[PDB]
């Protein structure tokens, strides 16, 4: 097989996996739209490509990247282009390689609003500058993503607001999990891209195992968490990047815990994650399987 394995993530930071596929070459121009139907069309996404690269010659290779936005490129486990930033780069790194030998390649990429593109070229004394071609790329095996916790959940209900104070609603729906890092983007193109917006998630968490749980909310820059109509985390005006947690709560398998999670961005970047720890559950995003909208 030819190409590299692309793992596509719904956030700017290589979190919240939505799709793996084999891409024949790294040569993408996405405009302001998503790379794939599985990735929310909100202008905040990221990709990791992994596999092997086979040069034809025993020569110093130059790798060229065109990027919007950030890229990191490792060849033979050496980071040769380290450009994980919000600029637009039209980037080089050099490395000596041996003819016919297979080398590791890893390329990480993000889009943080606006246009998204990434193109990988190479040259050497005997290699005319070109897109790195498919016949020189071999895809990695898929890495598994996703929780082992079973259950019939489908997500929480969401309401997206154009103001930072839970007003001017623009969209509603279901979010599979609460694991978001939009950078300076909004949760949907229906929400103006001004870094001042808010979200209400509602529904129920159905508990998988008898024992004690702690909920963690990591936010930029305000959040409040209601559990069974008790306000357990009151950080609405915290205007900071931080994490907060509940006390331990004894819960039973099958118990339905009513949840209301309020979130806001008031400027610059925005992110929010709902995690838990529990019996047999290391601190981790509360999974879709345990989230219900009603
Ligand atoms: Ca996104
Ligand atoms: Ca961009
Ligand atoms: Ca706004
Ligand atoms: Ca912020």
């Amino acid at each position: 097989h030819m190409g590299l394995r692309g793992d596509y993530f719904d956030n700017i930071d290589l979190t919240n996996f939505k799709l793996t596929r084999v891409d024949k070459t790294i040569d993408f121009f996405w405009g302001v739209n998503s790379p794939a139907k599985e990735i929310r069309n909100d202008e905040s996404y990221s990709v990791r490509w992994t596999g092997k690269i086979r040069p034809l010659y025993s020569e110093e290779y130059t790798f060229y990247i065109s990027r919007d936005n950030g890229v990191r490129l490792w060849i033979d486990n050496k980071l040769i282009i380290d450009k994980w930033d919000n600029l637009v780069g039209l980037e080089m790194g050099k490395i000596y390689l041996e003819a016919g030998k297979l080398y590791d390649i890893k390329l990480e990429y993000f889009n943080n609003t606006g246009n998204g593109f990434v193109k990988l070229e190479w040259s050497s004394a005997s290699t005319v500058r070109s897109i790195v071609p498919t016949e020189c790329l071999y895809p990695a095996e898929p890495k598994h993503y996703g929780s082992s916790i079973p259950g019939k959940g489908i997500g929480l209900f969401y309401e997206y607001f154009d103001e930072d104070n839970l007003t001017n609603p623009k969209e509603k729906g279901i979010d599979s999990v609460i694991d978001f890092n939009w950078g300076v983007g909004s949760p949907s193109k229906s929400i103006n891209q001004d870094q001042k917006f808010s979200v209400r998630w509602t529904g129920f968490i159905q508990v998988p195992y008898d024992g004690d749980y702690v909920f963690y909310v990591s936010y930029d820059d305000g959040a409040s968490l209601w559990i069974d109509r008790q306000l357990l985390i009151d950080k609405w005006t915290a205007s900071e990047i931080n994490t907060a947690k509940t006390e331990a709560i004894s819960l039973k398998a099958g118990q339905r815990v009513e949840v209301m999670l309020l979130y806001r961005n008031t400027g610059l970047a925005g992110s929010i994650r709902l995690e838990w720890e529990g019996p047999g559950i290391e601190r981790s995003v509360v999974p879709q399987s345990c989230l219900y909208p009603r």
